[PDB]
């Protein structure tokens, strides 16, 4: 009859869960060709330690599934949807989308232009998970005592 | 009970399992040889995402398992058709398929001729998924008002 | 009650799980070293399409078993012992088993002598197992009508 | 009933799971790029040979699990932690973080630095699972009879 | 129960995995960075195919566990010990182990002395695996009629 109360195995899992997400796109930089191997591990454990982290089925995670559903139904189609991006990205070099063709071959000097996104990218989902855990505790915003300045 | 209401959530489902599927061949471009441990990834995220759709066996998979079965077998014998035709083409070239082997060397250029077949490839997927969805619920068109001309 | 009526699926299950597997080595030539991940796949999802073929247990495969385990015991180390010769015969060149050395450098030309063994092992085995699956049907030939030469 | 008495095949599993693990980071140095398949196979593998280790659930590793949980719970986050730092360090040489540029492109000559931190990193580990194993069955140091200094 | 009587089907097992093991390192030679996907797969095959020969749980493989573990408390071990040895070594060069650095960048040329200890490497396993398997049949040598010399 724990099916509600899941929700705070699932904040404390994914403090961790999300801190080696983030390392991963840090690599990722990298392993775009140099070594895809271990891309292609830390994609597959974020799904793999998430379904794993509810085999039990002691808490009742049927309640937390359909609420997940709701959530997982675009942080996946949009998390591998940046990825793709630049994973093809490099091909799509020859489509001149730049001002010029000049720094073709001058794109493996690798300014690092793809941590631009990707720093940012981690401290907004850090804050977005971090907020809205400790928000939807509360519903109406009894305790939040977070911004209270609208 | 719910043996042929699993349609519904295979419909949903599909969705976002057909647009991921899509963005696969934009990469699998450059993973031919590049990085083909993505194209390796998500040839069996496919066929892993939807066998795990069906574990819970609580909807009575089993009357949509006979259905889909006259579906899958072309489907997959045709999904890495087309990828192995490509895979196996790269050196295949010493065939001289094309009118002459003076752009062998010249080949590495990536023309993103791939592209070609692949674009109309996934719209006319999206299509016959989306149109035979609206339609097997008709059966005889009684509510379709998609196309109506004849 | 149908372990022995096992037989039926698995021959229309057969066709489509061996023309993948043909592909496969036709690919293989070129996933020698250019890209071996695919093969690493398609060798991995033979084995895997066919030990999961049996998961329901509902036709009791056990019968299906140990006469499928007379003829496993051969299959799999032959399958993967052709595959070992060539994997491993790129380094074996040193080893000058040809008649000179001369064309060591020029080996990577890949002459496309390897479809010579593969193309007839592909018709070798779908014959073998298309004559032997209308012929164990009738175990003393009584419909067969195949040959009728002997 | 032997919760508690799990942590005997804990210590005699955990000898062998360690000592395979400072072996991966001696070869992870040059799999950081030549072969980084089998990095992604040794870290995998810690991780499936503990979750594996206590499958039977006969020994009841439910108590065994809190606990380990406490434990867990950090480990996988300090050892991937610094796996990637050098998986990312490759490519963050542009970020000139060294006294000078200069030897960029002789950094791949490869001054083994690497097992500077790896070496001591492996015996640490290996003498803190061994100290606290035979301190914790103690716990106020009865017969401990290790350092007795202070 | 034939739980003492699963060693026979351990036996004619045995024989194919050791077979296509030995092989394995044949081809572990080149694989070791030109195609080592082939190498984490052969690898895993070995553990996958001996921990799944004994799902059924039909024969009783509880008490060929315990036998099983004293053996399996070491060739896990060595076997993956002698493999990082070499996959390593080729980042080890630098440590100048020979008497000289000369044939350094002439080390590539791959004088296939890695097939001087897993040949004599393969024919032992074979026969230590062959001999102690008709004598443990024996305990006390009533049958043997192997050595009889001393």
């Amino acid at each position: 009859m724990l099916e509600r109360q899941l929700g705070y195995y699932l904040i404390q899992l994914y403090i961790p869960s999300l801190l080696i997400v983030i390392l991963s796109w840090i690599s990722f930089w990298i392993n775009l060709d140099a070594a895809p191997a271990r891309v292609g591990l830390g994609i597959t454990t974020v799904l793999t330690l998430t379904t794993q982290s509810s085999g039990s089925r002691a808490s009742l995670p049927k309640v937390s599934y359909v609420k997940a559903i709701d959530i997982w139904l675009a942080v996946c189609l949009l998390f591998v949807f940046s990825a793709l991006l630049e994973y093809a990205a490099v091909n799509f070099v020859s489509r001149q989308r730049e001002f010029g063709g000049g720094g073709f071959i001058q794109r493996a000097k690798k300014i690092d232009k793809i941590s631009r996104i990707g720093f940012p990218l981690a401290f907004l989902i850090f804050n977005l998970f971090y907020w809205i855990i400790y928000k939807i505790v509360r519903r109406e915003d009894e305790f939040e005592h977070h911004h209270h300045h609208h």
